[PDB]
């Protein structure tokens, strides 16, 4: 169903839906690993489905329709603790590449494309443990897509060769993120 922000479990999968308090987002859980998000003039939000906790060797399957009109991402997205990390394997994005301004550290080839690798830092921002300073790890796919599989270990291995180490996994989902934009998406995870 359509829900307010929160986390939980639906039809065998973990879900997380977060927003910054602005209006405009409709997040709906569906059967199985399905979710839908429609946004009209949102602020910042993140929603999707997957697992609590994730693993360092999961092969994640996704498919569906992704139609951003402005700044948005479609990603494998999750967190670790000790160290506290927010990470992204970005499969598609709208008008804004999330790595803009960031220092490139390397490349990895996985699941039919090269990805470029970046680290960023978030200072005194929201996190899974409350306000915190933490690093973000990014793999950004050069060839955008709306369905496929992601061998997460290929990314996690490549990040570790640049000192981008992960802690104990927290959640791991396929997420749609938007930032002061509009769009529509409907995705099935497995
Ligand atoms: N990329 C983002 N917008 N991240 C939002 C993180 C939200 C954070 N985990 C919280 O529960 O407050
Ligand atoms: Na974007
Ligand atoms: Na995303
Ligand atoms: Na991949
Ligand atoms: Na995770
Ligand atoms: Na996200």
């Amino acid at each position: 169903q359509t829900i307010q922000p929160g986390t939980g479990y639906n039809n065998g999968y973990f879900y997380s839906y977060w927003n910054d308090g602005h209006g405009g987002v409709t997040y709906t859980n569906g059967p199985g690993g399905q979710f839908s998000v429609n946004w009209s003039n949102s602020g910042n939000f993140v929603g999707g489905k997957g697992w609590q906790p994730g693993t360092k060797n999961k092969v994640i399957n996704f498919s569906g329709s992704y139609n951003p009109n402005g700044n948005s991402y479609l990603s494998v997205y999750g967190w670790s603790r000790n160290p506290l990390i927010e990470y992204y394997i970005v499969e598609n994005f709208g008008t804004y590449n999330p790595s803009t301004g960031a220092t490139k550290l390397g490349e990895v080839t996985s699941d039919g494309s090269v990805y470029d690798i970046y680290r960023t830092q978030r200072v005194n921002q929201p996190s899974i443990i409350g306000t915190a300073t933490f690093y973000q790890y990014w793999s950004v796919r050069r060839n955008h897509r709306s369905s496929g599989s992601v061998n997460t270990a290929n990314h996690f291995n490549a990040w570790a060769q640049q000192g981008l180490t992960l802690g104990t996994m927290d959640y791991q989902i396929v997420a749609v993120e938007g930032y002061f934009s509009s769009g529509s998406a409907s995705i099935t995870v497995s």
